[PDB]
């Protein structure tokens, strides 16, 4: 089957209240955690090393782990997950570039070494998160890989 499996009650936005709720996502097969979402200002498709930009997603001690929001395009989803993992992300969310069913997004080497949770999300949810972040809101999220 597909390497990303659609799940109905596995992603919960916990803050801000404007977008709080439960949303569908497609969880990667390779691969509960609460994290804070960041949308990088560069290399937004995660097809090149974040270290070339001097960008790190490792959280400070005592702070929420960082979930990186990544745009679909230009490279395979597994490479995006590997690259965010090397940058210290605790998980990755890849937002679709088109408005369409999630199951359509996952179309037909280091894959055995990906260890962070990975999920695909819709364009609508990606845009909502980006809007919340752009306004100054912290976006917190709970992933459940059950
Ligand atoms: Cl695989």
């Amino acid at each position: 089957g597909s390497r990303f499996v659609v799940e109905k009650n596995n992603l919960k936005v916990t803050s801000p209240d404007s977008i709080k709720g439960i949303y569908e996502c497609a969880i990667g097969n390779f691969g509960t955690l609460v994290g804070t979402v960041v949308y990088p200002k560069s290399n937004q498709k995660a097809c090149k090393s974040y270290s070339d930009f001097d960008i790190s997603f490792k959280s400070k001690p005592g702070r929420l782990p960082t979930f990186v929001l990544i745009d679909r395009g230009d490279c395979y989803f597994t490479l995006k997950a590997w690259i965010a993992q090397q940058a210290g992300a605790a998980a990755i969310l890849v937002a679709d570039s088109k408005a369409e069913p999630l199951i359509t997004m996952d179309t037909p080497d280091y894959l055995q070494n990906i260890t962070i949770p990975s999920a695909l999300i819709t364009k609508t949810l990606g845009d909502s998160i980006k809007s919340a972040l752009s306004g100054g809101d912290m976006v917190n999220m709970k992933l459940d890989w059950t």
